[PDB]
């Protein structure tokens, strides 16, 4: 069954950087990892693969200039290892609280906004994957020209049974709605769990060359679900064959 060996570049450190407004990436060269800050706390969405990782991104964060005891709340894409796998140690260094949709401290539902001083986001849950899957949205401010944001779970189908599925029986029909969910978000800047699904390397790169609006694509949110959900089929139809 699945080996669950890791990318080497889930675990390679990389330098942290301001995004978009008050949005910094301070996750490994793979894996994502997300500050977004405040005058009352600071979220931190996804914690890397391993405590090691979670370890990084604390001194990601202070890298940046921030203290580690105003991170606040700690949110998350889906659960699994590869994302969450991380933020045990920073729920143990930070003493913040972890928001996990239905050890947690609080669940929420759909629509959920989530509030820290400046800091305004809202859950999307897009089961599928997992039945706990959230997408998390905000709007920031660069350069005084506004911006929406959207923190898109991965879309995975690794290792999911999608004819048969005893557990998640209705999975097919999950995926399905969060793909439409996602399809109907406006957002200009899209910023994914993984870097390859963002190109963020190649985006950072661009940024410390001059660009300004180099992690802006208004389109991408929607190339992004199309490219899954082409996968999701391909899936399914060899699933169904077999
Ligand atoms: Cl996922
Ligand atoms: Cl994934
Ligand atoms: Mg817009
Ligand atoms: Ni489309
Ligand atoms: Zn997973
Ligand atoms: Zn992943
Ligand atoms: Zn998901």
């Amino acid at each position: 069954s699945n080996a669950d060996d890791m990318p080497a570049n889930w675990t390679k450190p990389t330098k942290p950087y301001r995004v978009v407004g008050n949005i910094y990436y301070v996750g490994t060269e793979g894996i994502s990892s997300w500050l977004i800050t405040s005058s009352e706390g600071h979220v931190v969405l996804d914690g890397g693969p391993n405590a090691e990782t979670g370890k990084l991104v604390e001194h990601n964060i202070t890298a940046l200039g921030f203290q580690l005891a105003d991170v606040k709340i700690l949110i998350n894409t889906h659960a699994h290892y590869d994302h969450a796998g991380g933020l045990a140690q920073l729920k143990a260094d930070t003493g913040a609280k972890l928001w996990i949709s239905r050890k947690s401290d609080r669940s929420f539902g759909d629509q959920t906004k989530l509030k820290l001083g400046e800091i305004a986001m809202v859950a999307h849950l897009t089961p599928g994957h997992t039945i706990g899957c959230t997408s998390w949205t905000t709007a920031v401010v660069e350069k005084g020209r506004p911006l929406t944001v959207t923190f898109p779970c991965s879309l995975s189908v690794a290792g999911n049974v999608l004819v048969g599925n005893k557990t998640h029986r209705t999975i097919v029909a999950d995926y399905r709605a969060s793909f439409a969910k996602l399809r109907a978000i406006p957002t200009d800047v899209m910023l994914p769990a993984h870097e390859e699904q963002g190109n963020l390397l190649a985006k950072r790169q661009k940024q410390l060359r001059g660009d300004p609006n180099a992690f802006v694509d208004p389109t991408e949110l929607a190339r992004f679900v199309d490219a899954s959900e082409a996968a999701f089929n391909k899936e399914l139809a060899r699933q169904q064959a077999a």
